[PDB]
């Protein structure tokens, strides 16, 4: 768990998301883990050929100006440092792999390097890239996102914003890229990661927005480290800056942009984990065949299927099934009954029935592992068939269980329903930091509970629920 | 008279603009003149901004580069300076309108002034001024030259060529201008007045022009006045800046440029004069009536008469008449027996019948002005008609001989011939030098002998004819 104002905000975007309304804004800081070197770095020869220091120095685009005025306006030099620099092999950092496995459509970057890009590429994701304004008249067919690189890309770095010049012919050069931005400002719920709020273009969008709106303006979100004290500063420094900070994340929001305040960039890591995790767990692959329902009768287990499976509908769950012989039909049902109160939503309800043949058994495996990928949390109940007129065990929900874990997937064994369940819950709780780590006390008392064969339908159906919900949410 | 090159370059180049195959090259030292301070004098300010002397300075377009270059490029002061200098109102020199007189077609200038356009306004031609590339698409109709300003207008002083970035971007830019520029150069016999020939653009094209026809380039003219000594040179600089010129003449002849030197700057204008009054005296108006041919029988005086005007028409000589009672039809006659050998060229032979009766007498006056400006010779005979009866002396000779004399025309009245013609020939030989100053010998014996009534036809009409051909030559 992290901060309450970071719980609230995670709980927000990802209900932004999930609705695919979301954009992401990513500044050059997303790409300064991954082993890029700064900026101020490649201009510090830059400064000390026009005989300043680039230490000395915080607003690095009057410097390029600078050095520009210094060589008659020529930036050979400097497209061939952020050619040679920014156009670098390195491997992702996790933050961009978390972004683009996330349904988000719109990326805004004011970074050179192709990251994004590379990120969605190996996410088998269609990016469609747009950093002239003649690209915005061709749309990718069937692209999953589109990514605005704004300041221009690496791979022509004669048309990349680093002067004075380059900004203040911006408004008119790249003017339909300041619609485009608007629109998505008024139009989309946008997350700026890696962003100083410096840029004297995005000064003059969110003005014109703000000018436009008034109080009216979409909530936005920034992620923002707060101040750190530096070794040769004082107490009186550090709190004059943390001072500052505040003032700056205050006039913010002015434009309507709130500010979650992180103690460090991992944190950037771990939040866009949690709206994964947030978002992935949403599918539930119920998994199970019965013939025998252990303890319960009959008409009781079916019951109880339908009324879990009624709940996991209500609860804003989508059930993905394998229409095991015994269990299929009932979770079809409680959906069916949920639903129809009505049409089957394809989100709601995905089910995979097994094709039966020496054929179909080839590609089973194939076929079990897409079924599940589809999900981030897996329920098993019972897990017996017949084979030759006894019940026995059955094999498909331990390899259900085995692709569930290699993808990371919770995994709820309702040992109350004995058999497969039964024993995959005693595994569990053989080693449970392995599957849990790091888990609360109630969700040892909820799994402890899993395994409770004195509870009713109900009971056992709330701690199922209550359970999934803690791993959700 | 002037020396016999200058002599043979007038008889060659009255020969060229005759045929309409001559073009005008007029450099910035033709507008030097006028009234418009020098360019090296708008520049000294310009020179001391960044540290330099104008007068220490020989290449001024390196100086211009080097103000704009110390102004990140900005040319807005010397575009204003251009634009208030070349912009005046000033009286146009005897070189411009004597240019806009003569039937040159073609203009090329590397002035920025309109002094060749409002020249050729002044004189009733239609001029096309082109300095831009899309102005060579449009062609004026019923113009009467065309003027090309390849270095830009003064009301454009942005697109002036005035420095080294302009004159490395011109190939490109203004590539149509070189090409047409080429075609005038291999297809037109070129007048070089005022230049100086170290433009670099001018080089250009003439080494194009020499590398694309070997020996076979066309020859063009020149005109370059000779080195003077300075107050403060010794004897050993004025020769070795003689011989430099000397050098400098042989290395254009490399382009088939042949150089005319000049003692000073007003032997342009006596050149110009010489050229306009070959071409204007070539047409010579034949004028009187006659009744009664003086001592002459009639049957004498009309073979007279046409064989006069037979030999002006074998001496490439236009005759304009008014088609006087008596003379006209035997100058038809004779006109008619040199050109049937055919048809009437409309140049050969301009025939003015005067209208009868009332209305056309209130027109005459301005019938027999429009007439004589046609021509620049006169040539009066006899000049008797009937009024009650009897012989008496005409009125109209006396207007036309009138007019001649207001418009400067030659007059060469036959004193043999009698009546109007001998009163007039009485008249100039009262005042020769108002007539003809600067005479020579040979032209007083002429017009001394062209009252003389013992020459027979043959020898009085060689006597008019040589009269006008030292007149015309
Ligand atoms: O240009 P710009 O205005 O788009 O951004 P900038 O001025 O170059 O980079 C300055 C910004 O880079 C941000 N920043 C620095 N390092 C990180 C970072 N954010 C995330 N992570 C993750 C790991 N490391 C970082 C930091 O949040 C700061 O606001
Ligand atoms: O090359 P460009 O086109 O720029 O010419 P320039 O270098 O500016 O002017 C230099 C040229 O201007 C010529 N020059 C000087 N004065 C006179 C003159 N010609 C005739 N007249 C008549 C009166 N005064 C003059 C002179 O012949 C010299 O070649
Ligand atoms: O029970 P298990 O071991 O695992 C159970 C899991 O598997 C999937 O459903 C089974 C099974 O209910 C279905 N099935 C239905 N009718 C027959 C049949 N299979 C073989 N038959 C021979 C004659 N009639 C049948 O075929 C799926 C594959 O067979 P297995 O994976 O071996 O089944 C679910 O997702 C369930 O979670
Ligand atoms: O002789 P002049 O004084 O001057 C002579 C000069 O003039 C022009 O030719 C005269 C004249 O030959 C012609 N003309 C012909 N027939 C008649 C007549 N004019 C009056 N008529 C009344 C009855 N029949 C006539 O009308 C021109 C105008 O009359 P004027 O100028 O008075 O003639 C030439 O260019 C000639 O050089």
């Amino acid at each position: 768990k992290m901060n309450p104002i970071v719980e609230l905000f995670i709980k927000d975007f990802t209900k932004e998301v999930m609705e695919e309304n979301a954009a992401i804004f990513a500044g050059a800081g997303l790409s300064m883990s991954v082993g890029y070197v700064s900026w101020a770095k490649l201009l510090e020869p830059i400064a000390q050929e026009i005989g300043l220091d680039v230490n000395k120095e915080n607003d690095l685009v009057s410097l390029a100006q600078y050095y520009c005025n210094e060589n008659q306006g020529n930036r050979g030099r400097i497209n061939q440092i952020i050619l040679d620099e920014f156009s670098r092999k390195v491997d992702l950092t996790e933050n961009h792999k978390i972004l683009a496995r996330l349904p988000i459509h719109t990326y805004w970057t004011t970074a050179y390097d192709r990251l994004i890009e590379k990120a969605l590429e190996e996410e088998n994701k269609i990016a469609d890239v747009k950093y002239t304004v003649k690209q915005l008249a061709t749309t990718k067919v069937k692209r999953d996102a589109v990514v605005y690189k704004m300041h221009g890309d690496v791979e022509h770095p004669s048309e990349a914003v680093l002067i004075k010049d380059d900004y203040e012919k911006y408004s008119i050069k790249m003017d339909p890229y300041i619609k485009a931005l608007s629109g998505d400002l008024v139009s989309k719920t946008f997350l700026f990661v890696g962003f100083s709020f410096t840029d004297p273009n995005l000064d003059y969008i969110l003005s014109r927005v703000r000018s436009a709106y008034e109080r009216d303006q979409r909530r936005h979100y920034c992620l923002i480290k707060k101040e750190e004290r530096r070794p040769d500063e004082l107490e009186a420094d550090f709190e004059y800056r943390v001072r500052k900070q505040e003032l700056f994340i205050s006039d913010l929001s002015r434009f309507n942009i709130k500010t979650i305040v992180l103690n460090n960039y991992n944190e950037i890591t771990e939040i866009l984990q949690r709206i994964e995790n947030n978002i992935k767990t949403k599918t539930v692959f119920l998994s199970g065949s019965a013939v025998e329902y252990n303890h319960w009768e009959t008409e009781h287990a079916e019951q109880f299927i339908h009324q879990l499976s009624k709940e996991l509908i209500r609860k804003d769950f989508n059930i993905v099934s394998g229409f095991g012989l015994g269990v299929g039909s009932f979770v079809i049902n409680g959906v069916l009954e949920e639903l129809y109160m009505g049409t089957i939503d394809d989100d709601r309800l995905i089910l995979r029935p097994f094709p039966q043949g020496k054929k179909g058994e080839e590609q089973w495996d194939k076929y079990r592992r897409d079924m599940i990928t589809r999900t981030g949390v897996s329920i098993f109940l019972y897990g017996n068939k017949i084979d030759k007129g006894q019940v026995v065990k059955a094999k498909g929900v331990q390899s259900e269980f085995n692709i569930s874990f290699e993808q990371n997937n919770y995994v709820v064994p309702v040992g109350a329903t004995g058999y497969i369940a039964k024993d995959l819950w005693n595994k569990v709780n053989e080693e449970f930091e392995t599957y849990y780590p790091g888990a609360d006390a109630r969700m040892k008392k909820l799994f402890g509970e899993l395994n409770n064969e004195a509870l009713s339908i109900e009971e056992l159906i709330n701690t199922i629920i209550e359970f999934v919900e803690i791993l959700s949410n």
